[PDB]
């Protein structure tokens, strides 16, 4: 009548959700009610959009100086 | 040192990825990473979305400075 499933986490991001809310092991269920829906003929195709968000970049223009300088 | 977190479902939507792609288990704690990352608490914290362009410009320079010119 029910089935144990069980993701021996710990190390694995489970435990990153119930760390700061441990109300998950239904959300596991949950998260397949949506793909549960989703799944019929169709899977993802639109859904990344840019990639790119802040790389963190470091120039920032080195040639600015404002007290007497100009290393190398 | 490993957690078992199991979320026991036979009702729960788990059984449809489950009985359609049983490899969710690994899914359960990936599922929550993505939202572990995505972690920000509400959408108020600092600034707003980024990556406003009204067109799709690529010329945020001329190449490498303006020291040379010949337009030939």
């Amino acid at each position: 009548m029910k089935q144990r499933i069980t993701v021996t986490v710990d190390s694995d991001s489970y435990q990153l959700l119930k760390a700061y809310d441990v109300n998950i092991s239904g959300l596991v269920s949950t998260t397949m009610q949506n793909e549960a829906r989703r799944l019929r003929a169709e899977r993802w195709k639109v859904e990344n959009q840019e990639g790119m968000v802040e790389v963190a970049r470091f120039i920032e223009m080195n040639g600015s100086f404002a007290d007497e300088n100009k290393d190398w």
